[PDB]
């Protein structure tokens, strides 16, 4: 199989929040078919922003999703071609975010191209102000829609202070490979855990890790 057991990804974002531009890169590894990942991200461009870097993290993979054999993995058929996604996230002070993403395989690598735009963050908000610590755990409903994908996830932002900022983004994942040749799943649901496991220098050294689990609804 293309995908390995171990697998390594590169990532280049090209974003902008509020008007401040910015560019991150990306590199690390996982287990695909046990849904574990971790990433280690740079901010190279723009640092440090402005804004909680806790937007972006989930624009930075879903080869890495752990699908039971009985569920057909959307994702890991899309090779080697790969796929496309493609999400509108709000937020509910305002905060609007566009993304858009190629994810590629290039020797033996998984190489991801984000582009962020995000919008009307509240100026005295936590994200604007950096006062967010975290996701908290959830799910997202996956259904088929015309040959691709889409998903829907509500989320809460730990605040200090102990309170939640809560945003819900919609997602459409559509294969590279010529229709016809994937077994599409039908109605499931993913579980998500992201945990910042290292910050450096105001946040523009960052380490991630996700566990993301498919199951049925």
């Amino acid at each position: 199989p293309l995908i390995k057991e171990n697998m390594r990804m590169k990532v280049v974002m090209e974003g902008s929040v509020n008007g401040h531009q910015f560019k991150c890169t990306g590199e690390g590894e996982g287990r695909p078919y046990e849904g574990v990942q971790t990433m280690r991200i740079k901010v190279i461009e723009g640092g440090p922003l402005p804004f909680a870097f806790d937007i972006l993290a989930t624009s930075f993979s879903r080869t890495f999703i752990k699908y039971p054999a009985d569920i057909p993995d959307f994702f890991k058929q899309s090779f080697p071609e790969g796929f496309t996604w493609e999400r509108v996230t709000r937020y509910e002070d305002g905060g609007v975010v566009t993304v858009t993403q190629d994810t590629s395989l290039e020797d033996g690598e998984l190489v991801y191209n984000v582009k962020v735009r995000g919008v009307n963050f509240p100026s005295n908000g936590p994200v604007m102000q950096k006062k967010t610590k975290g996701w908290e755990a959830d799910t997202e409903m996956m259904y088929p829609a015309d040959g691709g994908l889409r998903g829907y996830l509500d989320r809460a932002l730990k605040v200090d202070g102990g309170g939640h900022l809560h945003c819900n983004f919609v997602t459409t994942y559509r294969s590279k490979k010529t229709v016809g040749d994937i077994k599409m799943p039908g109605v499931h649901a993913v579980d998500h855990r992201l945990e910042r496991i290292e910050e450096s220098d105001n946040e523009t050294y960052v380490v991630q890790r996700e566990v993301a689990v498919a199951k049925y609804s």
